[PDB]
């Protein structure tokens, strides 16, 4: 699914969108492939314990240091672990193995920390985190459901790319949102803001395949 949405990137760039005799992006709207799911909160500790987020179901998640991944779902007791082999086992807070006792503790300060301390993306709009990256822009967010999510440090925007429904949702810095079919920004263009970002995706979605 990456390199179905590295190619997808790379037929909008180099259709040149926002080099169009005349850009009409407003035709490439299409509000109903809104993703499901996106990351609306992160807190990265992996000098010690790993990367901690937030879903915007209100569902948490830590990717471990060790490649473990622990999700605790929006009900607040159902825990979902999976292995560095991929192996997925299902216990609840209210029960669960004394083995995961540190692991669901490290869940929990994440959990308080972006509850009591950050703000909800998207809040006015189960995969888990397959991996990320931070460059001096941007952190970049690879989810099992195959959505790549980058987020811009310099202005709060943000993109949600989905390539299984070839689409891109757009975050602007006032947080209004917009979804685009990506075939149709191929066809129609798209203004310089989001042509930018798109290009710069590309260059993330080549990082995340290397």
């Amino acid at each position: 699914h990456l390199s179905d949405m590295l190619q997808q990137l790379h037929s909008v760039n180099a259709s040149k969108p926002s080099e169009r005799g005349l850009v009409r992006q407003e035709e490439a709207e299409d509000p109903a492939c809104i993703p499901i799911f996106w990351v609306s909160k992160w807190v990265d500790y992996s000098d010690k314990y790993g990367l901690g987020y937030q879903l915007c179901d209100n569902s948490v998640g830590v990717l471990f240091n060790d490649s473990t991944r622990l999700i605790l779902y929006n009900d607040g007791d159902s825990l979902q672990y999976i292995e560095r082999d991929g192996t997925e086992s299902y216990l609840t807070v209210s029960s669960h193995p004394n083995s995961l006792m540190k692991k669901i503790t490290l869940l929990k300060y994440f959990r308080n920390y972006m509850s009591e301390h950050l703000l909800k993306a998207g809040a006015n709009i189960l995969p888990y985190l397959r991996t990320w990256f931070r460059t001096r822009s941007a952190i970049i967010l690879h989810l099992s459901n195959g959505s790549v999510q980058i987020n811009f440090f310099q202005d709060h925007t943000k993109l949600i790319l989905c390539p299984l429904m070839a689409a891109v949702t757009y975050i602007d810095e006032k947080r209004d949102f917009r979804t685009y079919r990506l075939s149709l920004l191929e066809e129609y263009g798209c203004c310089k803001e989001l042509a930018s970002r798109l290009r710069y995706a590309r260059t993330m979605v080549d990082k995340l395949l290397s």
